[PDB]
């Protein structure tokens, strides 16, 4: 089967439209998303065309072996798609009515500088490899897109799958190729995690200020440090729960705050004792006593430029 | 091979029925279930009728590509069904008697908010387009819908494998479609919740308790401290075992109201030490003993509204 | 082709015998165990045999093609195994001699509440489908059932792979079914048990004991909670070769066990404190002298019972 | 079905060309990399010549069939690439001109001496076998080697994708083997390095060092040994972002200096008091004040060798 | 196509040879690796045989379908092998050369008591079935099998892919089977072992040992206890670079007795107090000067008898 041939200088336009069945699978990790959705196409094939009063028949429908199909493809899959053809149907002038059911691995890119507060934007390409006797256009059908209302991705809100009607016809490896852009909207819902993340980990950053309201180094050593593990020990527990990123993200800004936090204290810590043991018990207690007020207000002030910073 | 015309304006009923051979693959995470099954299907292509003792055959067996078979599909399966024919028999007034063996993954979503006493219900959403010459329609033949016996899911109680007679009809990219809900009752049976999760838990929380018994500030701080890293490191041991949701789990909520023990308990044994350094021990040991009665039944009283609050 | 008529109201049976060449990848989570075998059956297809003075030949090879051949499953399999036939061979009286080779992931039950003494039984369930036309029962050929010298499955003893020569007929979607079991006995040997998991959990746990020989509140805290903190430290590097399960494990029995050793001890170290403390020095030596022995002697009572009480 | 016959005693000339698509899947320990791209191939079959005026045609298109194409296959893939026929044309000459749509898993060696500053080298070979009528040669057409700007590997700067234009012909298995070089240079980009790794590896090593300003044999114990422990935790939670390899790495060889300076650290806090208890307290505060400013310096001095070292 | 007749009561002999293309994916655990090579057979075929002047060909090169080709397979794969035919070539007297590229994940049993300084033997063992016309015997052609200068596996030493030209010929299932073994020598190359486990391993035992030069019971506690704690601490972190094994390997041995002689530790820890809390404090210092040479050297003795004992 080859392409059905231009009465004029004229390109095939093929009405594209995806409805999302189920959505899946998202991999914060390796940027991919599962998605099992219906693609639906159409063209006019005038080859195919028929009387209907002669074959006694509205509508025929045929085998994919049977017809010519156009040859669409996505740029950024992992690996080919698992289509299955649903439906063909030819109308009596050659208009072509194409459905198929399929499910790939997509590859958008995502960014976690605002995580848990982040929001994204997937991408699906549609493209179609003009052929050598005619050159082949996509178009958007806004009716044939759209998703299920059951649609679910547990912890994210499912905005929008919208689609730029405006196909990007380019130049490649010496023919015309016409992409159009699916993009489906998400933003996150983390509601657990002040209880979660945030939360004890600020109890944990407390206790170790419980440093400055004592004059024990032996007690205020086993403070600072032991909450410094309990620390580490509860990032670990976390890790998950966490973006694994090679950029800095909003949290990951404040959990490294909070390392230089226990850096500081020790410091104070040490300073307090080293003053007491030099026989200077006055800029002793005025260092401790200054701290009470300064760790936590400072601690306040740095998580607001902090925060203002990425919003 | 086309569609079996209608008598008159009525549509094609399809009698469905799913027996489960063997249920597994349960991913907590991933919201899926792994089943292998026999999809069985029956209809009245009456161009098919026979008069048996011409035929001289009760029942006329045929092959998948000679006779019309309905295109039945799932909704929320992850990749299109492993699928075989296992038998096709035509009764002498045009009853298909079609059955298929099937393994796939389905995506029905999880509730753990009341963890480890959750119950779930797992669907399996069977659909079928309707042609461009005549509407289909489901329906669920109840003897035909069962389970296995030997069905097991490690840890769950399978209560009922049924089925909502009633199929949602709809419209879909300018045609009906049929749906059935097939429904999985599971609920969880977690034995050793208690000497896994909650008994060592409650054990490294009451050796923290232990500073009310106490006045060394140094021994008190190590009592607290360490017993919150054990805590920490018994919460990355039991992190398999536990639910990873964004929302708020039961089990989540106790987990939580403990780091917040722990917090408060800091607190006491700094306030206790500092009346003690300020030189006030009436307030000092009147708040420790206070504590005695007051931490455990708190803690009763906060774990009983707590209990309540998500049953 | 279409089954082999019978001579009178008798069944078909088709001999039966499975080789395991291969077997590996036994899953203790998942529960399943991959398996590469031969699969060879034989019956008497009358209309196949041959007088072989007339043929010139004492034996006919056929492709799966040209001749008739039983629709032989599994009935705990994931998915459908990936076989390939080997060789069809008719004798002159009709006796097929078929011979696949397959390769397919089984589903097994686990238990493991004796564990590291645990043993299992590994089915792998035969089924035939009764045709609408003759029934069809199985039979086990014993000399066509075996194993490979080399079958190896890593830190485990592969006692037998042998066969119920009883096949369990029923009745399926109104059809009759036959169904075979074939059993693989394996026993656990796990040698590094004792110097891997339970001598260094025993050191631990024996390193807290030391406190009965101390009366220092401080070093004695540090003795409990820190061995407690190392106990659970531990936990998590054995977590990988320990039973992940929703039930109790004998191993798991001992475990808990010892968490509740800790927490009698911080009473004992509390105890011994507060008499100390309240001055009651007998009392509170006397409590310290006695655990000496009451500790160890209750550990390895309780130890016995709990032994036992899965043996 | 035959390759085209030399004019002379010439080999065939294949023009070659790789356009990257979607660059995704870097495993740093499978050293594997998923590309899915454009295979283009050109050679002279003059036997597929034509006559243009005769033929009514420009270009004729052709199946994979119907044609002779060249078994070209890659050295470095894991399985089968999963190739897909996009085009093939053939000028009056006889100039094919071939395209596929390919996706296969490469496995490039990769080098993370330098980490986290590393640079790679990602290697294609592509590779086809001489005949037994004729050789076969490679060519790189530079027109049709190239990459999407859309290209994208996460923490990663996607440099060049280049082509040894030189395709370095060898013999294996008693026949010619034509061997050409497609390299995809990449440069990390490890912002995020010294924040998430490095600083809060530095501040806990700093910790530590607080017991030169201290005499307390409790309080320095405690020091030393605390933030060995949390050093260690530490490493634990980096254990995802640093490179497990049977080699030592730049920073491998940082983490090793720095469980040295803990171990030579103990040995000073251990000489300080050895020397106190001896009654030397002359050489027990002058070993103690000589760390303060050792410590820092020789790490600053071994720190910048190490790096020279690699670097 | 039929196997081709002998001249007398002779077995045709297939002679094989495989080249390693690449060689990776060596799992530790499963005790898998996955190979991609060349397979190549050549045996007499007589009917094939052609007078090279009248044919006009000097070799003819057939397609699988058109000619009988032997049924040869492995016997240790995971499931059958992803081959491709790459040539077939007839000589004019009927030796067929064929040649296949495959991919299979083979099973090879590992041995990891010597580890880190292990080496393995890879077989990978081919297998071909005696038709029930004529019987069928391997043979190597050396020329045929080898190795890829480039095929590597991290952290390991290629040593030599060989075989056994001596077929294990055997009955199974009332038939000749010919089995060839192809060992693929590879020996362990673990460099950083010594700085990545033992050394810092080394350093925190010793650390622990500076109890015997203190007499403070609150500070030998800690010392001990909180070394304990970075051991098992440290052990986690090396969790992935060790071998999990239901026996014990050589590095696992020294792991154990290391957790020994900090249990041993702690015994004198406990006796020099004892003695010094019951007026004896002779014998107290007597036990910690002795255990100062004692602990080192019998643990160099013990590590020495241990080493000796695996080598
Ligand atoms: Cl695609
Ligand atoms: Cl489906
Ligand atoms: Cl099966
Ligand atoms: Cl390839
Ligand atoms: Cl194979």
């Amino acid at each position: 089967v080859s392409p059905p041939p231009p009465i004029a200088d004229e390109p095939l336009t093929v009405n594209t439209g995806i409805y999302l069945i189920e959505c899946y699978s998202l991999d914060d990790k390796a940027e991919t998303f599962k998605v099992n959705a219906f693609l639906s196409l159409s063209w006019k094939d005038r080859r195919l065309a028929f009387d209907p009063v002669r074959s006694g028949v509205r509508v025929k429908t045929y085998e994919p072996e049977a017809i010519w199909i156009p040859e669409i493809r996505f740029v950024n899959v992992e690996n080919a798609r698992d289509a299955d053809v649903v439906d063909i149907s030819v109308s009596p002038d050659g208009t072509v009515q194409y459905l198929e059911r399929f499910s790939a691995r997509v590859l958008s890119p995502l960014d976690f500088r605002r995580y848990p507060f982040d929001s994204q934007t997937l991408h699906i390409y549609l493209i179609v490899r003009s052929v050598d006797t005619r050159n082949i256009v996509l178009a958007v059908d806004l009716e044939k897109v759209g998703k299920n209302d059951d649609v679910f991705l547990t912890g994210w809100d499912i905005e929008s799958f919208t689609a730029v009607v405006k196909p990007a016809n380019f130049a490649l490896e010496d023919r015309l190729e016409s992409k159009l852009d699916y993009q489906l909207r998400i933003s996150r819902l983390y509601f657990s995690y002040i209880p979660n993340i945030i939360l004890p980990m600020l109890f944990i950053l407390f206790i170790s200020w419980t440093a400055f309201w004592s004059t024990s180094y032996e007690a205020n050593v086993t403070l600072v440090v032991s909450t410094l593990i309990a620390h580490i020990a509860f990032n670990i527990l976390v890790e998950t729960n966490l973006p694994k990123t090679p950029y800095m993200t909003y949290t990951g800004a404040i959990i490294f705050m909070i390392y230089l936090f226990y850096f500081v204290a020790v410091i104070e810590v040490t300073v307090q004792h080293y003053l007491k043991v030099e026989s200077q018990p006055a800029r002793a207690a005025s260092i401790t006593r200054a701290s009470r007020i300064a760790f936590p207000v400072v601690f306040l002030l740095a998580n607001i430029i902090l925060a203002f910073l990425f919003f």
